């Protein structure tokens, strides 16, 4: 059902609790834009799952440990023999987080005119790729882009979609398959062990790489020993192993499932590609020996990678998401279906169908949320979207992303409770006009009024 | 009504969480008694709220900023600075916890064959008491002793049995009166303000001191701010305040309501008995800048006493019990009501109707809620009484009981409804539960090292 | 010679540098009372070495997993399971520190008639002993007494006074023999394995215990390794464990050798004694499971005490007290000799033999030299001492206490240089007199003013 | 003259200490190249003083108040509150480290084909130059390129080599002015106050903008207040903002001055180039609101920056450094002069003259200094300076030195004993160095990886 925290409260974190008519206040001023909003003005701070994870005591004797050397640090050889345990791959780059991985990946495996291909994309992600010339291409099958379409597995890559790019396009214009575990943006939807094995076995017969996002994958391996049958007798370790093993390499992002709070890395298995990115990483990150990271990050991230695998952390993890989930679907609050492993989206447009897209609802819905509850919560639609046009998705949401071991079911009952009781009189919600706005990334800095 | 942590995580313990038929494996080497269950292989540890609490970021900072000189640390000057502020004492001196307090004061303010009054006792205050030549009576009122009677302030001082120890015993004869917020023996029940100041009004007029055990009167201090008329417009501190406005001093263990794990502190406003304070903490405790702990450790009980006033902490600390207390009611589950601030005790009387208590029911609870929970509790019964010195048989108490003790913002509501719904499906076969007999038995204190088996 | 310290600076702690001018009026302020002065306003503080020292990064990394179960700690079975693979004694109580654990004993080995012999004694240990009805004698060899001769070993217990006391007294009425290591009253002075084994042989010939008075028995350790013949070979560990061999008991301050701010514990091998501690220690220090401390603090000692018995970090602990020492005593400043292993003493009979002893030129030099140094001391001579009458001591010494990985060598130079130059001028060092003194310990409170 | 340590000790960390005959092992294990050798197993590590400093316990209070959110962190604002108030810059940029805001800066301030002029070079700051189209010009003055020539400030520009720059190449060709206190390559020697304002002077007469290098800038301060008249009644945080108050923007690696073991941030006054700035941080180091650094680390480092403001702190850090310059210098041992602000450089050409440059005399002195006193440190010679692209032959530099980097607040005048005393021994009987040869050669950046055999 919804079990306990499998751990207890070691360290509290103080919070400020300011009333409605205060929390008002503090959304004006920050221009009706959650991503303005200061830290110390709200009691739960949904706007990301990166970073913002609570460690345990282990990793936090780690802390203490920190062998801050420029060269042959313990903390690297700790992190090193954990990622090459627990993933398989042979050889681990430490980046400072996962978009300085991405950067080396991007340069290091893509020609100027190559394809780039992978079951749909993130920000950070495709940037890189297109930096260094790529053009990307989705070949996530077409129910990932239904919200309401509750279907397993909606991360999996379209087979078919492959095919067609491999004969469209020829196998030397592919740079990499590019796989996502979870796909963020379709929700935090998983990828099946199957999936992974037939992508494999296409990219193998035609000399393709395949390259894994891996920075929520331990949420995937718990969907996988969840709702895919043959896993059930397999533990998390087992089937993260199993999923790197179809893989060339991966860039991770440790603020996701190494619960830390910075860091992340770069895996390989083939040796020269591992000598040019020690190269490339001296000039962005820092040695290889640490790569942007004290070294008692690098040691947190060793612990945490660990802590990772346990099956009764990554349960409660992804259920307590889901107990979020099913309190508002239970109580008619339209959410992008399944709930994903690491975030609940509600449904902007149908949650705001009194409002055009060129309102902004669901920048409306976030500054209404944080009004009425003192929650957090990313814009992901129009506006994180960006000739002069507006440039419309498919998915106008609200994305309330959980950290890891920072909040409780009450909490959760919090948000719930409170965006219920909106959603009762939405009709209230007004639309937003812009006030200043920049180019390229938009979301974070623009600042908005109500009509 | 029920409200959410006013807080975040910012670190987790890391648990074990053996399985059920592991749990029996360790209950089973543990002789079936809780006391020796090793911390590891326990998933929710409601043993007691001493020291077990979880200090916050604020609180783990100060813990960087230890000053460990042996003589006018800057930690002390804080933690004096903190206590005379919000306890409007004049005098302050640390101790390593409650016990050691009391140990200095049961020296200072006790001549031998005085009587020492108090609303019921608590074992280690009345240990020192009567270690000094003192003969302790009880002058808390008759409500208190019913397990049953859910009355608001069931720790009040019987105003009348005061008066009575007064005219029968000289006041010249009277130690001190020794007034405890909250009650533990009696559930954790709260003292209201209205006899607070009643007791100093009866105690100055005969020139009697006052003296509090004060350990967990921040939860005292959250029932006259809920249930006593008059004080719903008072913060938690201007109650705190007012409440040792009534007191010539105090006994403080830190390990309850100053949110931290070790430390202690006496507080006194007359100078000449500060003077000798300062003299017998050294052979016992250590200098009266440090008092037997560390700087650091003064600086995270000064720090956390400050967080104690915040009202929605000590809201939500008092309500999760209440909680607990609510769902094991609402399911027919008997317990000692009403539900103290710390913790819920179950009436293993009831709970097992078809034991004798020669077959130490509490005892055999306390290891059943942990086989099929994984959650430590202390059995406060027949095992806990002890023996009779001279005729060896057993102290027999009315309250055959087993405490839930609750640490303070270590767990969730999800963790209570393991407690509550473990215990649920263990009352709905209760019948099943079997009675213990000793294998081994101490000489003194037989509750922390007896062994058991089933009968 | 002076090597260098076994370890670098992990962290570092502010503290202020106010000038000349600024700490005579803080001197003013407390009365020219070194107990007096606050923490914040000394540069480098030599009152102690109990409770002050440095820890090392592995017992802050302990401190992250502190188990605070009221029962059954993880800290206490690794405390209790160090403490018996090291001194080999069979059962441990945990006290909050050392004087707690002199609290159990004397209540649990003491008859109100019988004696109490050792070498030398202290303040604490004394006291509860006496409050208990015994009654002390000083079996130290007379040597001891005489601050100026540099012999070996001069805390070693003269075995001709020990027989005479048995024979004087009877076995019956001798209570035990509380055996320190080191003697702290006569500076810091070792005892020899010798010593410890021969007066074993006797006590056990006449059924007598002992008890150890250990607070720092690593330092002695080091000494018989250093200077006793046929123990060169010898780790300091073996040391250790062979001199506990020759005791029934120890009373142990872990603020001392054991590297930590706070703790203690009691141990012994007999079976009876130890049920009846596990009694005593509940009323006034705790559950025999943490015994008034907390969990982090049982796994910082018992990390602490391992640490300990590294050669090189007892080599560099002691020679840096020594080479304090060996600094004064080449300028002609008047030392207690040969040195001990945690204190320099300066003899202030000799810097001041123009003051007379009630005029207090232990607390008037102590008071000087933190004016022109910024440097703490602790008087020990009339004052610490104590009819109507000023009871006086052979030893009028002011006490230059080294935590344990506080200081450097340059901060001994700071110390050594300030007193070098206050002793070329010492004709200036004024007599003291009393303002206000209160009975029993009077060192910490009374005040003083210049004659 | 050579201070004691303005602090105390408040925590140690642990060393192994093996013995001679063991760091042989090591070494050879090591392919005789320090930067092969396991931090575990060095006694003495004056590899970088790049985040190897000893942070304080005020900083790692702050590490406990780690306000982690993605936005609004108040960390970010105590860190961004901290650099406008000490530097004077209008907008801060967080970044993970130096070469992070180097990435941004280069990017922001040069279009493709224009010049960046600066007193010498680092390799991370002109890598990210060129790669941005930029052709780098030296115009420090040429007293720099003197190893023993012991001078003030020999990090100046010339003013005349800038003047002919803005004549020769069009001021519109010229992206920045590229301004490095200190000055690392040159051996960490100071920049004069009244240099960087006739650069100020002449830089604003054509339009031109001056970015720092500012890594070891209070370092810098420090130089100015002890040797240049005028400054002797300034404080240190009045210097650097009077330095700073000469350039349009900075790029800092908090992992030098700013006592930190990571971080860095970008500084500009221009609100255009913030905006873009804010705008390309996203894609390679984060939000503008932490830029690649947790919440712990920007408290650290806002934290750390006050404290290198401290005079005596920054006194004792550079008199420290000059202590084993002059131990050495005493001895007779070869060394770069001045000392610098952040190490001491062997001159390893001379130390080991019975030695060609073909037989890596630096490299097999460092190897040597391992052995004899478990001291790692840094090969700054024909190692460090790679070969040619296309000839493939080994780049010759003028200076074949071993770099000794002392890491702020992490060592005592004892260990720069140990340090100096086994130079000295060594150097006494340096005859018997052997040299080396390749083993293992990688195809780019070989100190890091390379490994070599006696010859
Ligand atoms: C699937 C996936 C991710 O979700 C991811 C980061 N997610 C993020 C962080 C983010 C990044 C950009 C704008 C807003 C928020 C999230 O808020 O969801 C990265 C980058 O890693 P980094 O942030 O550690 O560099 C790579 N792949
Ligand atoms: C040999 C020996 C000791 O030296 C010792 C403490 N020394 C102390 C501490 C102290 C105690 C009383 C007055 C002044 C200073 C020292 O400043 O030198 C204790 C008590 O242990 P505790 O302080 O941990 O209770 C037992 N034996
Ligand atoms: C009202 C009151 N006054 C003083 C003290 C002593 O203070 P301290 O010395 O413990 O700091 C306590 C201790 N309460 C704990 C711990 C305990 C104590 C004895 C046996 C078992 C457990 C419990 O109630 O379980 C107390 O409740
Ligand atoms: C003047 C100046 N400006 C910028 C930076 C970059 O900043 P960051 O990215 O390192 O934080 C540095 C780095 N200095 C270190 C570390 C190092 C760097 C390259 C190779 C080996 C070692 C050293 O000098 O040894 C610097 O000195
Ligand atoms: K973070
Ligand atoms: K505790
Ligand atoms: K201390
Ligand atoms: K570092």
């Amino acid at each position: 059902n919804y079990p306990a925290e499998p751990f207890r409260i070691k360290s509290v974190e103080t919070v400020s609790m300011i009333p409605r008519d205060e929390r008002l206040k503090k959304m004006q001023e920050a221009g009706y834009n959650t991503f303005l909003l200061n830290s110390k003005d709200i009691y739960i701070d949904l706007l990301t799952d990166s970073g913002t994870n609570a460690m345990s005591d282990k990793q936090w004797a780690g802390m203490m440990m920190g062998d801050e050397a420029y060269a042959g640090s313990e903390n690297f050889y700790h992190l090193e023999r954990t990622v090459q345990e627990l993933f398989g791959f042979k050889h681990i780059v430490p980046t400072h987080q996962g978009r300085g991985a991405e950067n080396l990946l991007s340069q290091l495996a893509i020609k100027p005119g190559q394809y780039v291909a992978g079951n749909m994309y993130f920000t950070t992600t495709r940037y890189h790729q297109e930096k260094n010339g790529a053009v990307f291409v989705d070949i996530v099958r077409d129910e990932a882009h239904d919200a309401g379409l509750n279907i397993a597995f909606k991360g999996d890559i379209d087979l078919k979609k492959l095919q067609k790019l491999i004969d469209e396009k020829g196998a030397e214009n592919i740079a990499y398959i590019c796989l996502a575990v979870t796909v963020n943006l379709a929700g935090g939807q998983p990828v099946s062990m199957a999936n992974m094995r037939a992508v494999r076995e296409l990219t193998a017969a035609h000399g393709i790489k395949v390259f894994y996002d891996a920075t929520r994958c331990v949420e995937n391996a718990y969907f996988i020993k969840e709702q895919e049958q043959g896993f059930e007798n397999k533990s998390i370790a087992e089937i993260v192993h199993e999923m790197f093993s179809y893989a060339d390499g991966c860039t991770m992002s440790g603020k996701k499932d190494c619960l830390v709070n910075i860091g992340g890395f770069l895996c390989m298995n083939d040796d020269e590609m591992f000598s040019s990115a020690k190269e490339l990483v001296v000039v962005y990150e820092g040695m290889p020996s640490y790569g942007g990271l004290a070294g008692r990050d690098m040691e947190a991230m060793a612990i945490g990678l660990r802590e990772a695998m346990q099956y009764e952390y990554i349960e409660h993890r992804v259920k307590q998401v889901r107990y979020l989930g099913d309190k508002l679907k239970a109580a008619g609050v339209p959410i992008v279906e399944p709930v994903g492993g690491h975030a609940v989206f509600l449904d902007a447009r149908r949650f705001c169908e009194h409002l055009t897209q060129d309102e902004f609802p669901a920048q409306s819905l976030a500054a209404s949320i944080y009004v009425e509850t003192g929650v957090r919560s990313m814009e992901r639609g129009i506006i994180s979207a960006g000739t002069g046009e507006h440039h419309r998705p498919k998915l106008e949401t609200v994305r309330l992303t959980i950290p890891r071991r920072v909040y409780t079911y009450a909490h959760m009952d919090v948000v719930a409770d409170g965006i219920i009781k909106l959603y009762q009189h939405k009709e209230d919600i007004r639309g937003l006009k812009f006030i200043y706005e920049p180019k390229q990334l938009r979301a974070f800095t623009a600042r908005f009024d109500y009509i």
